[PDB]
């Protein structure tokens, strides 16, 4: 099964370098193609950070492509971490990147892939269930193990280091040199919690979306694994991180949303906590891979 990639830009695809298969932009959206002897999938993958004209020049040149195939094609709109399993599969055993001094996060969670997300350069980015990689610009850096990360995370690490061309030295969570934190810029508390800590994977978070906007007031799961902008900016969210349970509140949600979401939450049921946009402690933080800060 043959599987190729363009790049869009700027107005138009262009083709992506063979070797960076899998190593994507965070402002960019890219055009997969995959094509089995029978028919197509076209992956549409849009950056978390892509521009609205580029989702629109996106959109634009997979029906372009698709077009060009006859109309055969299955079109499927791919959101940065929201990559349905058989396209995961397409970059084979490498694991997906997604991009002087610089912090990437290593993630794997119940199969799917190990994905690797470059965050700000901060210490509070940390989380101790994760692997790290801080590339310094003498090409050098760290590989910082969290207490409760994967084997698979850590191999992760030592791949980007790779494609960084990054010569590393690994440290562990608790027993931090005092150059690691100078180089974030100073030790700060970071996402982190006694579950956080803990590799163990019994009670998964999970996530649910509580709106009335249908006039009934209805709690849904959110599907799959979950990211930043899963969280609906104009209703509440209820986070059962099983040791928590968190309800974020969007900018833009009823009254009525916020307090049936918490009649909801003593009938899910252990601390419960209340969230505001915008004002989301690192505890639950934590259980998203990356946390852009600040995209509103
Ligand atoms: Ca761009
Ligand atoms: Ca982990
Ligand atoms: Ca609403």
């Amino acid at each position: 099964g043959k599987v190729e990639i363009w790049r869009v830009e700027n107005n138009g695809r262009i083709q992506v370098d063979q070797n960076s298969y899998g190593e994507f932009y965070g402002g960019d959206c890219y055009i997969i193609l995959y094509t089995y002897p029978r028919g197509q999938i076209i992956y549409t993958w849009q950056g978390a950070n892509a521009t609205r004209d580029e989702l629109t020049t996106s959109a634009f040149l997979t029906v372009q492509l698709d077009r060009s195939l006859g109309g055969q094609a299955v079109q499927i709109r791919v959101s940065q971490g929201k990559e349905p399993v058989h396209l995961l599969s397409l970059f084979k055993d490498k694991p997906l990147i997604i991009y002087p001094t610089r912090l990437f996060q290593v993630r794997r969670n119940l199969a799917s892939i190990t994905r690797i997300v470059e965050v700000d350069v901060d210490a509070n980015s940390l989380n101790s269930n994760d692997v790290f990689v801080l590339k310094l610009p003498q090409n050098s850096g760290y590989i910082w193990v969290g207490k409760g990360a994967s084997q698979e995370e850590e191999k992760g690490a030592e791949y980007v280091a790779s494609v960084l061309k990054c010569k590393t030295l690994r440290i562990q969570e608790g027993e931090e040199p005092e150059e690691f934190w100078n180089s974030l810029g100073g030790k700060k508390d970071y996402q982190t919690s006694p579950l956080l800590e803990t590799q163990a994977e019994d009670h998964p978070p999970r996530l649910y979306g509580c709106s009335n906007k249908t006039g009934r007031f209805v709690i849904e799961e959110i599907p799959g694994e979950f990211t930043q902008d899963d969280l609906a900016e104009d209703d509440v969210m209820l986070l059962d991180a099983w040791e928590q349970i968190f309800i974020w509140i969007g900018k833009d949600a009823n009254e009525v949303e916020k307090k049936e979401s918490l009649k909801s939450a003593k009938m899910y049921l252990t601390p419960i906590v209340i969230i505001k946009q915008g004002h989301e402690p690192p505890t639950f933080t934590g259980w998203f891979l990356g946390w852009d800060s600040s995209k509103w």
